[PDB]
């Protein structure tokens, strides 16, 4: 049900939580797994809207601090779940990075969000922002 790239943003979310030493894969571990991917579109909206893997990382650590078998939180699979009707939504039956991403500005209420408000990030006007780009 899933692009290429959006399993590596999975991948890279789990990796992370367990590199903080974190307890579960949260909304904020997909924040980070869409930017640290690199190459996908979500990627390519964040580093657009002035963002970086390094200033994502950082400011997860100052909200939440560092810390075997880790789970999506319930928001999390939220996340993935809106991920899926956004992708609907646009006319794909495959889920990737961006819809992802939308599925998380969407959802617009956990630690991601919490982070990217505190980057500097609306999440109105970068759901806007990242539309435009899939529309280009």
């Amino acid at each position: 049900r899933f692009t290429e790239r959006a399993p590596k943003v999975l991948a890279l979310a789990q990796e992370e939580a367990l590199r903080l030493g974190h307890n579960n894969i949260g909304t904020e571990h997909i924040l980070l797994g869409l930017v640290r991917e690199g190459e996908g579109i979500a990627a390519k909206a964040l580093q657009a809207l002035g963002l970086g893997s390094e200033k994502i990382q950082k400011e997860v650590e100052s909200l939440i601090g560092r810390g075997q078998t880790i789970h999506y939180t319930p928001r999390a699979k939220k996340v993935i779940e809106l991920s899926m009707d956004e992708a609907r939504k646009l006319g794909h039956s495959y889920v990737g990075t961006e819809h992802i991403l939308l599925g998380l500005i969407r959802e617009g209420e956990g630690v991601a969000a919490r982070v990217l408000n505190n980057l500097g990030v609306s999440l109105n006007k970068a759901r806007q922002q990242v539309l435009q780009l899939l529309g280009s």
